[PDB]
């Protein structure tokens, strides 16, 4: 099973690129791809770390040689209208070599991204939607560690789902659904308001240093393993990722997931909402349409 790990020289790309080259069961291979000439020497730099990873870079403007054979590819490349354009390209590429391959974009806006990629692997007669994630996993594990420091828990035992978008207050966590635990209705706004502005803490404390690098690579490593051990077959691996779904609520939304070796086995529920989480969710389709309809845009 091998990944490929597209934008692999910036500050999100190499924090994932360990992580994968650490992490990734025996047997894997990795591919990183980056118009940075210094790609080739990233993979070098973690080819030395003594697991069972084979791990290849490539630079230049021709990604296709880290494409092939990919079972995963996690586009992390990377004001709006670069990066769209990056995303854009770097999908159609990924049409012309790996149309099976699983396709994670992790390249913010997710909410826009995404769609960009869909309708370009449409243009390509290639897409399936079972085959598209939005990596919103860092939501995830930003609101596990927010409600185990709040409430007293091992941040590695709770669990939260999030589901909407990955941007401001189309963010939503499902804090009625933590099990065992219970949030007067100051905690679930105040939660509810670090939760969705969580991006912009790190901005400001990095001092125009950027944004969220190593906890995104942190994130993007664990939907990617998620992905991974689903593809070689395990049972029972649910996360949550921004994928066109049912469009219930909206053509892509983040729901919870029940992965297999084809992507998306089942899109599982959302479950019951309480009545803030529901008044939240209603009150930002708008949002989250507009994002969609920008990424639609910005293709057709
Ligand atoms: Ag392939
Ligand atoms: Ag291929
Ligand atoms: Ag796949
Ligand atoms: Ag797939
Ligand atoms: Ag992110
Ligand atoms: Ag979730
Ligand atoms: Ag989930």
């Amino acid at each position: 099973m091998k990944v490929a790990v597209l934008g692999a020289a910036g500050g999100i790309g190499q924090a994932l690129a360990l992580l994968l080259k650490t992490q990734l069961p025996s047997g894997s291979e990795l591919s990183l791809y980056d118009i940075a000439p210094v790609t080739p020497g990233v993979a070098v730099d973690l080819s030395h770390i003594p697991t069972a990873v084979k791990i290849k870079g490539f630079s230049g403007e021709d990604a296709t040689p880290a494409l092939e054979g990919a079972d995963v590819v996690l586009i992390s490349a990377g004001l709006f209208n670069v990066n769209a354009g990056i995303v854009k390209n770097l999908v159609q590429q990924v049409a012309k070599t790996c149309p099976k391959a699983c396709i994670g974009i992790i390249t913010n806006p997710v909410n826009t991204t995404v769609a960009i990629a869909a309708e370009v692997l449409k243009k390509a007669g290639v897409y399936d939607k079972n085959k598209l994630f939005g990596v919103t996993t860092l939501d995830i594990i930003r609101s596990n560690t927010f409600v185990a420091e709040l409430k007293g828990k091992q941040p590695g035992e709770v669990e939260v789902p999030v589901i909407g978008g990955h941007s401001g207050v189309t963010i939503l966590p499902l804090l009625s659904q933590v099990p065992g635990v219970s949030f007067t209705e100051q905690e679930v706004a105040d939660l509810t308001k670090r939760i969705q502005n969580a991006g912009t803490e790190v901005v400001e404390a990095k001092a125009g240093g950027g944004s969220a690098t190593l906890s995104m690579g942190q994130a993007a490593a664990r939907f990617g393993l998620s992905l991974v051990r689903a593809l070689q077959g395990e049972q029972g691996v649910v996360e949550c990722a921004y994928v066109e779904g049912d469009g219930q609520y909206a053509r892509f939304f983040s729901q919870p997931l029940l992965l297999g070796k084809n992507g998306v086995e089942e899109r599982k529920s959302i479950g019951t909402l309480s009545a803030f989480e529901q008044n939240a969710l209603e009150g930002m389709l708008d949002t989250l349409k507009k994002d969609i309809a920008l990424g639609q845009e910005f293709v057709n």
